[PDB]
């Protein structure tokens, strides 16, 4: 009784020990067979209960599962935890039967990764039961034929007469025979989203999570089990990311007997929900991939299957235009003559869209009132947003709007009509994230407002572009449509309840690229992605701050979704003095765009951008649709790489990045990937390389002074 | 508006933020006065919302805390939350008074460390409350004056007129500035209990914990923080110790401003407390040390205070008897002929104590039954208890006895009488751990009828020494007696009938030394310690293994509750050989004891117990109530040694070991610690040395082959 | 240090095999294996002499030692496994091996069958036992 | 003469030097090491052989310093505290993958393996009979193979 799942050139193993018990055998570089999946030492282990009593041999607190649980001789953090009428938390779930088809199903009101044809992936399910309860739990397991990729969730399903609340709904659980790795999460804050952190497993618990109703730019949803050994190039990696944007627990526990169990999903802290009998419950899903080429064979897996099978929209596999954003420039002091004046010269820059920002609806002057009401300044923009679209439509260049439907300000015409349309607990005071207030998506009424308020918004312009953005995480979580037992289900119906919104307003605009943003990158997973096949990075627009920031980033989300912009020096951020070449060569190794005051701007900078622009225009798709591959880390030195290269190999570009000058510093070599080793490549401006050379040899760097340096190469075959 | 409690040569440091806000300020070396406490940034933390909309330089999630809650603006683990009637997990303690008096307060229910005079400690509790719920919270602190030491806990009340559900409550909560740590912890498993793990912090949370209803050999109640540089015998180190013998959960969260909350209590998970209006909650303490004398400093801080102020009973400081346990040697194969029999070699031998173990009640000829009938098997005792122990008593040695009231055999006539005292759930199989099931200490009943069997057991007959085991760990956790909203009290319930049982024998029976026992060291916690003066530190007796067991042990707990037995070769739990003069000289370090076979030894191996005995009686009160320092490290090399000086620093003895002899070796060498600079030493069989010479250029040691060598020797002062 | 004549036969048999000791202070079951050692190696010599070298478990970085000796055409294989100090209640041992032909079935004698790529992606779980100074090896041969 | 060997099969590059004066006066070999290679980077681990009678050849891996590293023999034999070998490897190199640099001497006799480290990141690895206490003698017409 054996499931085996081939994805790609990896194996996942699965077996029925003894009595139904759903047991994990072996996970990493593809096999026929796993011959010994049964043949090893069965030990009576001191302290480890027995559901067989006879049987000393046998405990769930040594057994590896797939689906584990806490109460019947399991004493590791379980995967699941449902409590009964009774009090009791014990469950026990054991195979019913099995499916298995071509495809990928989708989930129920929650993004997943799809198909577009059968043969791309199969899918296996494992219905397990608990006869007692009638709790049925459904294991979806899906291996993709091209990539390494297996993905994992959980579908409860209450079959029985009596009410079973979940206390945990984890959306896998895989437990490793032996645990000699690091561990590579993604931790940061608002302006330094997702640094790459690797520590030694602990003999204990380890986790990365998130309580702030949001994926959060603090701790980002995915860690990763890396061998030893293992770096960008070569080694065991095994990734896990959770496509959800809420509240998440990642966690990595190592047992006495030197076990590490791996789980992740919808953190457990401060969650439960009830299911009636009748009802059910669907975990979001878990991304799994392994790779033996390092972090960047384990990062171009999650590229490719990003880019091309979760973001969707007709601008999935098109090219991302090159934007100008007026947040920096401006902020909220502007109007519609210094926004339609500027205009000309961007159209002559050669920049594709305007996005129109923060500050066009209510009274927005500052960032404390009118939040909720989305009808446009007259004050500001007398033509309204249909007559500023026009006069930018008719100079060549596109237009954007910028909204934060989730939010609601106190001061607004919003909250003093609908004041229990907030989260909110009674009685309490309602705390305030940048002087606002978070709306109930929990409920149908704010959900279905919001979805028809801003539609018509939306079809009120000519509008190709919109930047969805948050400022605020969830406090005092609650909701007056909800009863007293189902509170706790806030935070979840509240992500349940976004995701519908974007799904129905993105539906009614195919023509609109959208971009998802929350200060920055405080929601940048595979959740968001599916909805908006774009994020705004980071707040954080400095060119060195940026190498950290995007590097970090890439390891998990693709190039194409990873907005950088140019912005003003001194930074608003850090106040950092980097030159414009270097702020530039940082911004096209991502989605490439400007958010800076051209009116101040030199002329000698004005030429740049002109160039900059024309430049990225003829790399745009090799950018944002190419194999990417790291080579220097900045979070392991002075300096920062990277490369892009064609499906064929035939083009490619290089970027190089010193941030502190050293005075007679050592001669400066990088070496390349990714590039045919039995073809020559030219790198324009410095003449004709061999391929084997450039990887297996390298090439001598320039030697320069100054701080924050940058160098850009574009290298074609022969 | 500054709370300053003053620890030994320690300071913690306190003050009120605000509007009523408790915030942590300074522990560490002792100040007069942090006179900058206020004197830090105040800053607006994105994403970090605020109490007061005004201002966004203040949040919960900014704040350094005590007894810090989720929902109101800070998104890190809480030490505590609170569900009411309505469904919400929202509350908010704010500063009402505090009293500050001499001594220390008896925990109710719960041990806790104590004094003897007024002038030895001081407490000061501060009242929190939420005046919306009416929940009353009063954080407990004592400062000792002679020891670096501040124990902290909470005591709940319910003054409001609606039920409160505690989902969480912890001991202690402490918020450091900076994160630039290591923390050790305990882990292990059975025969290899307390292995010293040092591990880097990473940015989110890590932590040890217990669910398996006991303090357990997986994971010790104890975690620290220390400096980067921080070893032996120098540098801070922050000792976290739980007086607790259940459940628990010791972490420690970075988050994204560098900030270390370090948080030890209860186990949350699976566990929750109801508090009707006009109940209360007590939660068991945790000792927090601070030590700049490094590990052995924090070490001895912990012996002194737990061997003085933790145990009790009239041989809290008194010398403890050298034993002889049957376990090993017999198991259940002996009857009343082989106990008298070789009982007359072993009081010729020395020994003072003679302790028969498991197999006496009932059938006991197997692990798998008579647990629970406390009654003397008169097929293998004829004479019974009190037969037995006369026949110990006429030769000049004192009688033990083993028993396991917290379990009870399914092949039992307790449990065919009393099927429901057992600790179960509703249509659940009863998994069962070594045969046997955990009675449901949580009823009266089964308290009740427990302390008045054992405590007439005891009675039966002249014991003056009891061996309290334990051998499984929790499953199926539930009581028939509990209505279902309290049914996730039953763990802790249980604990406190425990502890209740214990407190009432050991009361009835004051002329008795008891030493608590868990399959080895499975609760050798500061809670059973209260209650029961010594400890059985581990099953694995073997003389090379034990040296990393007492080597983790020593780091938490006093040499006088560690319990070391000399065993047989080859070892029973390793099978490896080790030589007489090894496992003495391990034992010898500890707790000295016996356990094998003395009939299937060898002539000239009894003239050597019988001067391995004689040897320990003359170091006893050297061993078990000097000064311990701590060497060279098992976990770090292939080296073991340690060290005990007497109080005034004219006696000592060291205790060297080397486990795998490398050929043609490098000349070895020992530096000492804790004696008088100023004063010259005679190491006994070797000729005088220098105290400054010892400490500072340390002693050549004779150089010699084999493997598992050991070397002993007295110190005296000229 | 005293170790068992079957490891100490074991690491000799890693190298150029032969024997130093006094046979006349041998014992009767230590001289029977003595001859199986001898007629053992005589099986492989060629294989351990001849063969390629791999190094699987380093006993400068930890408790175990293991090497393995892979034929020319990787149809035959010879495994050395060896663990130092024994702990109680030990983790289960695995040990993935090198130089086999992934697309290849092999037999380990007295085992069974296992994958050449099963034996090196995933590896092969390890007997548990006690006592100090262990020593395992086996024979592989492709089916 | 310097002589330079590539086997066809193994990636094996054998390097020595011969000496030989074709002058009027002369000269005074006070060292003549084997081989010599600058590498244009010196972020590498070193591994070399130390050891002593019995317990010859133990594994040390090393970080590079910026300065002189060597292992050597002055004994007039290889001898048991230092094998005339040493290896620059990858950081990342273990038994399985990365880049190993093997530098082995075919002689029995005092040896010197010696890898320099600049202050522009270069490192400069030579091997050869140890200089110390050696001296050579070349009269007009003599020669010396290492
Ligand atoms: O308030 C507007 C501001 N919010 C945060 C976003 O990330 C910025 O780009 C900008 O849109
Ligand atoms: O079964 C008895 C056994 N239980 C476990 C103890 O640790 C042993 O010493 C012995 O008392």
């Amino acid at each position: 009784k054996q499931f085996h799942l081939r994805a790609g050139k990896a194996s996942y193993v699965m077996q029925l020990f003894r009595s139904g018990y759903l047991a994990h055998v072996y996970w990493g570089k593809a096999v026929r067979d796993v011959r010994g999946a049964r043949a090893f030492p069965r030990l009576d282990r001191a302290f480890s209960p027995n559901p067989d009593p006879s049987d000393r041999t046998f405990s769930l607190d040594t057994l590896l599962q797939e689906y584990p649980a806490y109460g019947n001789t399991d004493f590791r953090a379980p995967a699941y935890q449902v409590q009964l009428e009774n009090g009791s938390t014990v469950t026990d779930l054991r195979y019913k039967t099995h499916r298995i088809y071509k495809g990928k199903p989708r989930l129920n009101g929650l993004p997943a990764t799809y198909v577009e044809h059968e043969q791309e992936a199969e899918t296996l399910e494992i219905v397990l039961g608990d006869a007692l309860i009638g709790l049925e739990v459904t294991l979806q397991y899906t291996a993709y034929e091209k990539w390494n990729v297996i993905t994992r969730s959980a579908r409860f399903e209450n079959k029985g007469g009596e009410r079973l609340k979940l206390l945990r709904a984890l959306s896998m659980s895989v437990d490793f025979p032996t645990a000699d790795y690091d561990w590579i999460h993604l931790p940061g804050a608002w302006g330094r989203e997702r640094w790459i952190e690797r520590r030694p497993l602990v003999t204990g618990v380890q986790a990365a999570e998130s309580r702030r109703g949001a994926s959060s730019h603090q701790q980002n949803p995915f860690i990763a089990l890396v061998a030893k050994n293992a770096d960008e190039h070569q080694g065991e990696v095994y990734g896990f990311s959770f496509v959800y944007s809420g509240n998440f627990l990642a966690q990595i526990e190592v047992d006495q007997f030197g076990t590490a169990r791996v789980s992740m999903g919808i953190n457990p802290f401060d969650f439960t929900w009830l299911l009636q009998p009748g009802e059910s419950f669907q975990t979001p899903e878990v991304v799994m991939v392994y790779s033996d080429q390092g972090l960047n064979g384990m990062s171009q897996t999650y590229h490719e299957l990003y880019r091309t099978r979760l973001a969707r929209g007709a601008f999935r596999d098109r090219e991302r235009p090159i934007l100008i954003n007026n947040w920096e420039a401006t902020y909220f002091d502007f109007n519609e003559e210094k926004i339609v004046n500027i205009a000309r010269t961007e159209a002559e820059l050669g920049i594709e869209l305007v996005v129109l920002d923060d500050g066009w609806f209510g009274e927005r002057d500052d960032d404390r009132r009118s939040l909720g009401d989305w009808i446009v300044n007259r004050r500001k923009l007398p033509n309204g947003l249909d007559g500023l679209a026009k006069q930018v439509n008719e100079l060549g260049l596109q237009f954007g709007l910028w909204v934060e439907p989730e939010m609601v300000s106190p001061n607004s015409e919003l909250y003093r009509k609908h004041p229990d349309w907030c989260l909110h607990v009674p009685n309490r005071p309602r705390s305030e994230g940048r002087n606002q207030l978070v709306l109930d998506y929990s409920r149908e009424d704010v959900c279905d407002y919001i979805i028809e308020t801003i539609s018509n918004v939306l079809a009120s312009a000519p509008i190709t572009y919109v930047k969805w953005d948050m400022n605020r995480h969830m406090t005092e979580i609650g909701s007056s449509a909800l009863p007293p037992e189902r509170q706790r289900e806030t935070a979840h119906r509240y992500m349940l309840g976004l995701y519908r919104v974007m799904d129905e307003i993105t539906s009614r605009l195919p023509h609109i690229l959208f971009e998802s943003c929350s200060g920055g990158g405080g929601r940048f997973d595979p959740g968001m992605l599916y909805y908006m096949p774009q994020t705004w990075t980071s707040d954080n627009t400095d060119a060195v701050s940026r190498l950290k920031i995007q590097y970090g980033t890439s390891l998990v989300y693709p190039i194409s979704a990873m907005g950088a912009h140019v912005s003003a020096v001194p930074n608003h951020q850090v106040g950092r003095v980097a030159s414009l070449k270097t702020r530039g060569h940082v911004a096209m190794s991502g989605n490439f765009g400007y958010e800076l005051d051209i009116t101040k701007l030199t002329e000698t900078e004005k030429q740049m951008m002109k160039q900059q622009v024309a430049f990225y225009k003829d790399v745009r798709r090799l950018v944002q649709f190419g194999t990417f591959y790291r080579l220097l880390s900045p979070f392991e030195g002075n300096e920062a790489a990277w490369m892009f290269v064609s499906a064929d190999r035939s083009e490619a570009l290089v970027a190089y990045f010193r941030v502190l000058a050293e005075a007679n510093a050592p001669l400066s070599y990088l070496r390349l990937k990714g590039l045919d080793s039995n073809q020559d490549y030219e790198i324009e401006g410095l003449g004709v390389y061999g391929g084997d050379e450039l990887v297996y040899a390298g090439v001598a760097l320039p030697y320069r002074s100054s701080d924050f340096i940058s160098m850009m190469w574009r290298l074609k075959a022969v």
